[PDB]
C-alpha cells in the first residue's frame, strides 16, 4: 500500500517546519493539504551512488513492516536531487531525555521500554531483518503523553537476510544498561549505582553484552528473561463491538477493506489506541502479529466458554490465509468501529490516497494500480456497487454512501 511518486512533493504538502538534520538530508513536518493530516517528510539526497543504494535498501525493508513500535511509511517522493519519505510524525522526545531531567528509569519503567524494543527487534529478526543500528538516537517517543509507546524511526543501515542478530541484541543490553543507571557501559560493570538493582536485570544485562556474540542470548530468551515477565506482569477488556466488526470484516467490499486498512494506519496511537493496547495484549508472545489460537486463548481467559460458530469461522478465516496470522494493522482494520470512522474528516484520508492525481474521482487506472486479471472482475463488481453515476468513476460522494452502507 505504498506508493512512490514523481510530481513535485510540494503540490500535495504543506511544508510547514524544519524538525531536524539527520546524516543524509533533512526532516520536516509536513500537512496534507486536502486531508490535514501530519507527517514527518525525510529528505535523502542522492548525491553519491553509495548513499542512493542505502535509501532504496531502507525503503523496500520499511515497505515489509506493520509493528507498534515500529515507524509508518506511508509513501515517497523522488525527484532529480533527492528521494523523499512520507512518515508516520512522531514526538520530538528522546529516549534518554528524562534521565536529563529525572535521572536513571526504575526498573518497573524500564522493563516496560525493554519490551517493546526486544519485542520490535523479535519481529524484525523473524522477517529475517537485521536493523545492525539501534542506537538510542535511533528511537523516538511516539507522543508526549506519559503513555507513549517507544518507535524506531530509521532503518538506513538495515540488511534483508547471524553475527548481525547478535549486534542488534547487544545494542538492545546497552540500552537496558543506561536506562537502569544513567551512564553507558564501558564509560558490565555494576558499580555505585549498581547496588539496589535486582539480580534478574543484572543476568539479563550479562546475556545481551556476552562479548562472544555465539554465547549472547536470543532475542527469544531476552523476552523470555524472569526480568520482563515479572516486572511487565500484570484483564484484557474487549471493545463493545470488536468481535462483531472482526467477523464482518472478510465480507466487505475490497476497496472498503483498503480504506480501513488506511484509516487503521492512522489513527492507530489514538482515536483506537484501545484496540492496539488489545492487539498488544493478546500477542503474549510480542511477535507483532496474531495467531487463531493467541485469540483463542485470550477469549477463553476472557470468560467465553463456548465460542460461536462465526468466531470459529474467524480463526479459520486466519488459519488458512495467507500466513496463519494477522497483521497488526489488518487487526486494527477489522476491528475499528463505524462510530470512529465514519466521518468525511476520516474518510476523505483513504479517499484522497486513491484518487492519486487529485481528480476528486477515483477512475479505473487508479483502481488498477489500487489492487496491485481477475482483478478485473473485483472492479468491475466494485463499480456496478459503488457507482450510481453510470460515469465509470467514484466520486466522494459516492465513497461516503459505500462507506456507510450496511447491505454486503
Ligand atoms: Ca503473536
Ligand atoms: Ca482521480
Ligand atoms: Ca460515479
Amino acid at each position: 500500500l505504498i506508493l512512490c511518486h514523481s510530481g513535485k512533493l510540494e503540490d500535495k504538502y504543506i511544508i510547514d517546519e524544519k524538525l531536524g538534520q539527520g546524516t543524509y538530508g533533512c526532516v520536516y513536518k509536513g500537512i496534507d493539504k486536502v486531508t490535514n493530516q501530519l507527517y514527518a517528510i525525510k529528505e535523502e539526497k542522492k548525491d553519491r551512488l553509495k548513499n542512493i543504494n542505502r535509501f532504496f535498501q531502507e525503503i523496500e525493508i520499511m515497505k515489509k513492516l506493520d509493528h507498534p513500535n515500529i515507524v509508518k511509511l506511508y509513501e515517497t517522493y523522488e525527484n532529480d536531487n533527492y528521494i523523499y519519505l512520507i512518515m508516520e510524525l512522531c514526538s520530538g522526545r528522546e529516549l534518554f531525555d528524562s534521565i536529563i531531567e529525572n535521572g536513571s528509569f526504575t526498573e518497573k519503567n524500564a522493563a516496560t521500554i525493554m519490551k517493546q524494543i526486544f519485542s520490535a527487534i523479535f519481529y524484525l529478526h523473524s522477517l529475517n531483518i537485521v536493523h545492525r543500528d539501534l542506537k538510542p538516537e535511533n528511537f523516538l517517543f511516539q507522543s508526549e503523553n506519559k503513555d507513549s509507546l517507544l518507535k524506531i524511526i530509521d532503518f538506513g543501515l538495515s540488511k534483508n537476510l547471524k553475527y548481525d542478530k547478535k549486534c542488534d541484541i547487544w545494542s538492545s543490553g546497552v540500552i537496558m544498561y543506561t536506562l537502569l543507571c544513567g551512564y553507558p557501559p564501558f564509560y558490565c560493570f555494576y558499580e555505585n549505582d549498581w547496588g539496589s538493582i535486582s539480580s534478574d536485570a543484572k543476568n539479563l544485562i550479562t546475556k545481551l553484552l556476552t562479548y562472544n556474540p555465539n554465547e549472547r542470548c536470543t532475542i527469544e530468551e531476552a523476552l523470555n528473561h524472569p526480568w520482563i515477565t515479572q516486572m511487565t506482569k500484570s484483564h484484557v477488556e474487549l471493545s463493545s463491538t470488536l468481535l462483531k466488526n472482526l467477523k464482518n470484516f472478510k465480507k466487505e467490499n475490497e476497496l472498503k477493506k483498503i480504506a480501513l486498512t488506511i484509516i487503521a494506519k492512522h489513527l492507530c496511537d489514538v482515536e483506537i489506541n484501545n484496540l492496539r493496547n488489545i492487539f498488544i495484549a493478546l500477542d503474549v508472545d510480542n511477535s507483532g502479529t496474531l495467531s487463531s489460537q493467541e485469540i483463542l486463548d485470550g477469549l477463553k481467559k476472557i470468560g467465553y466458554q463456548k465460542i460461536p460458530p462465526d468466531i470459529h469461522q474467524v480463526l479459520r478465516d486466519i488459519d488458512s490465509n495467507a500466513s496463519g496470522q494477522i497483521h497488526y494493522t489488518d487487526f486494527l482494520a477489522a476491528t475499528i468501529d463505524k462510530q470512529t470512522y465514519l466521518k468525511k474528516e476520516v474518510c476523505l484520508i483513504p479517499f484522497k490516497f486513491f484518487d492519486i492525481d487529485g481528480n476528486g474521482k477515483i477512475s479505473v487506472e487508479e483502481l488498477k494500480r489500487i489492487f496491485g486479471p481477475l482483478i478485473d472482475k473485483a472492479i468491475d463488481s466494485l463499480l456496478q456497487e459503488v457507482d450510481l453515476n453510470g460515469d465509470g468513476e467514484i466520486d466522494f460522494h459516492e465513497f461516503m454512501l459505500m462507506m456507510s452502507k450496511l447491505e454486503h
